């Protein structure tokens, strides 16, 4: 009961044509679509990429693949795919979009008595995600993921979320591969655009990102609040050791300009200042106006002494309050 | 002799689709699957993924590929493979696979006269490995690799390890490649998911790696053991070279300063702390807290200095002990 | 009413051939060309070449197509694209230049009833960019980007901007993707070159960008500026203390010497001096000055004080002067 | 006198299956391999991969190709390569091996009336080479080159070298283009393995490899050299001078302690002592040691300054003695 | 009056065998090359591989396309190209070399009644230029290109350029993109090769390369230079500066260890010494001597104070000049 299949698909491809549509001149095609994202790659920022795995979906009535036998599927493979007319799908913000190939062409393809279709897919797509770094690390992102179709505008072909927009997308509970990232949600929706052949149908999907701190914390922010501490331990020193005094603000104070440098490294090159320069940039001045304070002292440690030893003892109060305090005040307002 | 062979391939091909799964509506297709690893490849942390080549091996029986002649077998090459139909495997976790195309296309197929078929195919994995690293580098990690079929559900294909499961997959004796890690050993299994077309089949192989320790120790460890140990030298110079002791304090703090930046350059950016950086968060605490006797000490030499005298001493022998007392508890926990 | 739009693309196809031109031995073919430029990627200074997603557009009028039918229209895919004559367009500059591929290849082909063809086409050049870093970052880049043909002259093939040129080049408002430019404006021409063969046609489209500065502010400016005042804060500090003067000289100086190796790791190996390189220059002056100032001053310190403490004292105010009064000149002679 | 070649070939293809191999069922084909390398490329000590092009050549006698006619050699091209039956050649050891394509596939084809042919391959083998880095730098490697038959067994397929083993593989003059080894010699040999299929034939080339030393010397021997002589100098100031020799002591012991750092950066990280590290980790204990020397003399210097002074100037020799006596131990032994 | 052109096309390929040379069994092919660099790309010292992209113009005679008609031309694109017979040309130097295919495969093809055919062919080179960095950065390079044939022995297929040599080779006034290079000039000439086929045809050219100072001056001649002078300042400070000086003599050595590593990390690791090697080892002895020189008058300042003090002053004078007198030599020396 094998040989009975081959006629059938024998016969379907005879008098069918690939590259005409389903109800062309009668109707406009309608499309469902549905996805399940597998993975969600890492986010570069430096190139402003993400990569996502997902296995897309599609399904589509045609009239001319309608048969009768004993049974009402005909699951298939690759071979088939390229036989019959499919959808040009494409990623618009896909800079550089590839699909599988080994161990064997992941697609997939099945029909039915009605016309139904379906249509599987497996892909990987390199993104583009455009973020604002203007309060990172205490930033929130949301990458896109825009697809449509390319020839045949909205009077043709239409895109449609099956069922509701709950179960239209699907992530799982594994697939989140952020080391720097948490995924918090996703949002969905349909919108047209105008361009001069005509209207376009355009299917959006929004993934929410709210960044993890932690890295950062034990990499930029905890050497910057140590490097400050140690300049003020120069405080409790006796003026006359001028030497001593002077090796703790001259390093600490290149401790910190290395420090700005070696953190922007692996961050983007934006022209623009972000919430963490404002933090090194404070911490510079506690170092530089520390190292001030000694040279002045030491300018007039003879004339008039007394002025001199009372500043060297206020300074120690007011600066670690003045640290604490600004901390306060900087963690509070970003993280609320 | 030669001529009758090749009868024999054309008579089979003609009458046959390869888009046709053998007993289709009649039975259920059983795939047997061996592997033998030719080398475990490096495994990158940063990317969370390791490459393997393997030799992977298949066997399915087909009714329609039947005949009689001189010879059982029919060695054969890549020309036949595609003309006939073989299954869609393909890897679950694999990011990108690719077989081998020079000097020859590395596959091959032989029949017998039962049906018997016997389909092997070199390849070389690039799979993605989640990791851990919460007890790092004293971890142990379990890197799967799973395979299966796209389009052809468990009522139709199903895949069954031949013989029993300690010959089912072999590793060369030499095929352990890793530079940073042991090959413990291997474990196999199969099971069931679900989606929305039905039911498929997974067949899984689980590799236990050690990692192997050395390559920190001479990297981190010990900088940061002698580094401890140059800041106590400090407790043995009088307390009037205030600007020598001042030196060594300031130096080693920025020393375990920028060794915690190195380290975790290669490592992994993962938002959590590591058994390493508490190891050299303790280090910062030892040669931070000198720093701060002998501030302490030097506030106070004039006033008391029997109490400035009497500590000074005592630090030399408090300090080294809590050292090595602490290096016993932190070793022997993770070693044990 | 499908199958009537089938026997006009069967009829087309045969006797036509897609190796020779329309219009061959009677006229000139002549191409109208329009560009929608979507995203303006990044701009490498090292490698000098850019990346440009465009899509682009062209038409031609072809009489050996014409029919007659319900429809004026013909929407197709890349299937057909092929099965006709197309213009062997190139860009002269592009050093590789690759199409998309996935989900499926974005091309479109429409005909028309007098024989009016459009042939869109998305594409990625990587085009390169020769830049003269005299004036750098104060630099202004005008990148081109020529497509023409390679085996059809001028007599033969043409091409002409459609409408007037406002419109022939479109760049979206989001699509300036540049962390380190703007987009200032577009200009579009077009010239002729000679060569062996013949006369050729070029068209011609230059990006004017200007560099956008605060990146190099906050690296390399400031911490030059910083050094600076750092050194100068030693001529606050009494002779006596020779070792503490040292230390501020010595250290300055070699901060200096490592900013100018790490700036110009990411810059291009440009074998000339740039305008940054004289202001680091300029700046290692002062602190080099300063340092022999001291040394000049300690050797005399005996024999004539008097004029020894009178220089200290001139210094202090001489130096601050010089340097902001240079700023102002460096900075509004570049911006201006 | 062209059209008479035109017919001998349209002839031979005609009954010829290029799915069978020569003497099948009658006799074992025989194949004569011979080498030329072109080329040895550079080895990757941390990607264990040597890359080598060659021009590979293969020769085997097939029956049905015999003709007659005025010529008794038909050179051609890549054209007829593919039309006939070729052995399926792959290398074990070969990671990724690609042939090249522009400007035309570099292949050849010759055939003889006795049924001799020709088949000239050109290739750029990637094959890996493990490494053990016992007696890094001084160290000798074997990189290996095994190339046979994937699914033709010794059975139906051997290959043997042509003529003698001198000249079977011929390697270039100007072809060893290694920038950190020498080409020693070449060795080649035959074997056989076992496996489920059955008995293969195997022909392996082993390269030895000398490591040429020059390169390290002035990388990483040196420093630690010159860091060495740099600490004892302090042997050479008076005790009074605390700072100064301070100064010496630290500075050079976190130079050798960053240098260790450094130096196995682009080595691999092996997981085990190198020859280099037993060599930095002797350089640390004298810097370190004369440290200890000075706090040890520094602490009674009051009570009992005769024995103090006494073991400064012992030192003054004793140290520098052991240093030249350890270098003749280190260095003879390795190169000896 | 464009179906004419059709039939001559479709005539001429029937009875004409792509498979066979021109002038088989009766005269030797003479194939006419001409070249035309549009630009020379990056040269990779590392890598010792340059990037060259050229238009490559071939020409033979065919007696077997020979046609009358209205048109003795016969423009045309790549869709013809493989239907001939062209040269199988190959670089033997170039390790992977790969066409253009976007927006369209560049090749052309034209025909004229003579028989006398033209191929242009669109190539991007990454050849191979080994170097000898004896006398680096003043040193001059001579980068190859051979070309040739890979089955045609000398007795078949001869390449000769066409006309002089003079226009055989045109090299693009901007072309030359060489970022740390000029292009002198170039030749070309002819030779031939002997190997077990038989005797085959080089046409080879060679360009001519001088390196361009100034990007080494500002990176390392210069910091060398001016840490030299840093450490002569010590001469100007009193002996009882013990401290003081040594700051100087530690800083200074440690800078230039530093910079040897710097500079040879993006050197190709070359084994043996450079011409710049030698400048930073007689940099390294002068800041060296000048340590051991205030070490020996610290020693014996007590004793014998008046040679001490002698030596002291004479040091000032001796060493600057000698600093001088050896940039002389070493400048003059290489720059004539
Ligand atoms: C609005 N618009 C145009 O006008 C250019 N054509 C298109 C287009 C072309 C084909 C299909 C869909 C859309 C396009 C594509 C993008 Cl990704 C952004 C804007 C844009
Ligand atoms: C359970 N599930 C789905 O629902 C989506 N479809 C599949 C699938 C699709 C085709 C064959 C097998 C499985 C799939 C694949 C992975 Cl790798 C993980 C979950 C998952
Ligand atoms: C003027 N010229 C030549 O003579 C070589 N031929 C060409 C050419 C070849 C085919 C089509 C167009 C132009 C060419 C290409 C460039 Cl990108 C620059 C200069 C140049
Ligand atoms: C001995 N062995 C096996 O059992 C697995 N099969 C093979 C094989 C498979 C096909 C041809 C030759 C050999 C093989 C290949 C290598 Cl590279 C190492 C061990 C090994
Ligand atoms: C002289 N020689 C040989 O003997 C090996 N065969 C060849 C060859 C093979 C085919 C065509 C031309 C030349 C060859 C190629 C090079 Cl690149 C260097 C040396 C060499
Ligand atoms: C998009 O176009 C379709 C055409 O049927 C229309 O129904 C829909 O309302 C449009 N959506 C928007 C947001 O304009
Ligand atoms: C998987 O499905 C097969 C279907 O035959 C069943 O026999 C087997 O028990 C299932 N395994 C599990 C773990 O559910
Ligand atoms: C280019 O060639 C065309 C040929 O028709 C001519 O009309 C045009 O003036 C030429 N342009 C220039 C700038 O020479
Ligand atoms: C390998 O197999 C062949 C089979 O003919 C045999 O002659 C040869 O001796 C074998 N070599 C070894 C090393 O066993
Ligand atoms: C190369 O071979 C040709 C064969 O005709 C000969 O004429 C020519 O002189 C040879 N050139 C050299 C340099 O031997």
């Amino acid at each position: 009961n094998i040989t009975i299949f081959t006629r059938i698909l024998d016969g379907l491809l005879d008098g069918y044509d690939n590259r005409l549509r389903p109800g062309l001149g009668e109707r406009i095609t309608q499309v469902r679509t549905d996805m399940y994202v597998n993975s969600f790659g890492p986010v570069s920022d430096t190139e402003m990429e993400y990569t996502i795995d997902i296995f897309f979906a599609q399904t589509w009535k045609d009239e001319r693949l309608r048969f009768k036998g004993p049974m009402q599927r005909l699951p298939l493979n690759n071979l088939l795919a390229s036989k019959i007319w499919t959808p040009d799908t494409f990623f618009h913000n896909g800079k550089k979009s590839f699909a599988h190939w080994m161990t064997t062409p992941n697609r997939m393809l099945r029909i039915w008595n009605d016309g139904r279709v379906l249509y599987t897919l497996r892909l990987t797509i390199s993104a583009e995600c455009p973020m604002d770094l203007e309060d990172f690390p205490m930033d929130e992102q949301n990458c896109p993921l825009k697809f449509g179709s390319y020839a045949y505008p909205n009077s043709e072909v239409v895109y449609v979320w099956t069922n509701g927009s709950t179960k239209s997308v699907v992530v799982a509970e594994d697939g989140s591969r952020l080391n720097q990232y948490h995924l918090m949600g996703q949002t969905v929706g349909t919108e047209n655009i105008s361009t001069s052949t005509g209207e376009y149908t355009i299917m959006t999907a929004h993934f929410h990102l709210k960044r993890k701190i932690g890295y950062f914390v034990i990499q930029t922010y905890l050497p910057c609040i140590m490097t400050v501490i140690l300049s003020q331990v120069s405080f409790w020193l006796n003026r006359e050791s001028v030497a001593a005094r002077t090796v703790f603000g001259v390093t600490t104070v290149l401790t910190m300009t290395t420090l700005s440098i070696s953190a922007r490294n692996s961050l983007p090159k934006v022209a623009y200042a972000t919430a963490m320069d404002w933090f090194i940039a404070v911490c510079y001045a506690f170092v530089f106006s520390a190292l001030l304070e000694f040279a002045f002292v030491n300018y007039i440690t003879k004339s008039q002494p007394a002025r001199a030893a009372k500043i060297d003892k206020m300074s120690r109060i007011v600066f670690p309050i003045l640290f604490g305090t600004f901390n306060l005040v900087y963690w509070a307002t970003y993280l609320n």
